[PDB]
């Protein structure tokens, strides 16, 4: 009792976080443009109801709290998430740092200054709304590309400086996590205060098992993604890939075997929209997964269970490494 975490609609005790899916969105985008072009979700209002909806599903499904790892560059609006954080009754954590589309004005800065604007959206707020983030989301897509090591040092100094953990984009099958943990080390920033996330989408448990032997947490967080009845569909099948969602729940088991019950966080990568990719591709995701963020609960979890994975481990995973991932450390 008393550690608190910083959510959309203010502070929250880390006791009062429960079920918590750790990667998640309310919707994948880009910096100004819901404001510019909501017209793209059919409105803002139609957005923002759908997004309600489905958190309500999560929440009757037991989920308690999503963490939204939108950064400025996903086009995350502070707004929208109190609104219907408060409408759905669900806890939201809001981002700081960057993922891989930003603009020039973030591109041309040094680590030094995006060190400035992280913590201005932790300790400040985000934008002019006083909102604080709680964790702070940053991406390599492969070797990391020169903005990209500066982006992750920037992430450690300012984990440093406010104890709020750093989430990551990898691409997992490239093995990004190495290099990634790698820079962080080199910044003194300790493997507990670290996901790898994507981590699922890979079955290399060398890798896996690596980074969780040095105390990372490992991120198993697009469980819902598969294009298996959909190689029609080029677009779907880059994005959601050719694994089972059975082949990446596996993988929680895997780790759970392997002693790393303490290491894992599981999540979906979800979203109710979705402009940053081809267009109608909300309708494609809807279709293959219409449980949304209740899709862990309903079925990875009873999956789990009948894999004979015991309650107080699914409890540990779901709640407790969440819990302890987000107090400010
Ligand atoms: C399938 C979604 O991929 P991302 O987590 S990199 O987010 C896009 C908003
Ligand atoms: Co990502
Ligand atoms: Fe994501």
């Amino acid at each position: 009792t008393g550690d608190l975490i910083n959510t959309v609609r203010g502070p929250i005790p880390v006791s009062e976080a429960g079920f918590t899916l750790t990667h998640e969105h309310i919707c994948g985008s880009s910096a100004g443009f819901l404001r510019a072009w909501p017209e793209f979700f059919g409105s803002r209002k139609a957005l923002a109801e759908k997004a309600v909806r489905g958190l309500r599903h999560a929440r009757a499904a037991g989920v308690q709290t999503i963490v939204d790892v939108s950064t400025f560059d996903i086009g995350r609006d502070v707004r929208l998430l109190a609104e219907v954080s408060r409408a759905a009754d669900v806890h939201i954590v809001a981002a700081t740092g960057l993922w891989f589309d930003p603009p020039l004005s973030m591109r041309m800065r040094s680590v030094e200054e995006l060190t400035q604007f992280f913590l201005r959206e932790i300790q400040h707020g985000i934008e002019d709304t006083g909102i604080r983030a709680g964790i702070i989301k940053v991406a390599t897509t492969g070797k990391a590309t020169p903005f990209q090591e500066l982006v992750l040092k920037a992430a450690a100094r300012a984990s440093l400086a406010t104890g709020v953990p750093v989430t990551t984009h990898t691409s997992a099958s490239q093995r990004d996590g190495e290099q990634q943990a790698a820079i962080f080390e080199s910044e003194g920033l300790s493997p507990s205060r670290v996901c790898i996330g994507h981590s699922d989408d890979t079955d290399d448990l060398s890798y896996l098992t690596g980074l969780a032997a040095r105390g990372y947490l490992v991120g198993l967080d697009r469980m819902p993604y598969s294009a298996i009845g959909l190689e029609g569909d080029a677009s779907a099948l880059a994005l959601f890939g050719t694994r089972s969602w059975q082949t990446r729940a596996l993988l929680i088991k895997a780790l759970i075997d392997r002693g790393y019950k303490d290491r894992i966080l599981v999540s979906h990568d979800w979203l109710f929209g979705f402009s940053s990719y081809v267009t109608n591709i909300m309708d494609v995701m809807d279709r293959i997964n219409p449980d949304g963020m209740a899709f862990v609960p309903l079925r990875v979890i009873p999956f789990l269970r009948e894999k004979g994975v015991p309650p107080e481990t699914l409890a540990g995973v779901t709640v407790a490494n969440p819990a302890r991932f987000l107090s400010p450390t």
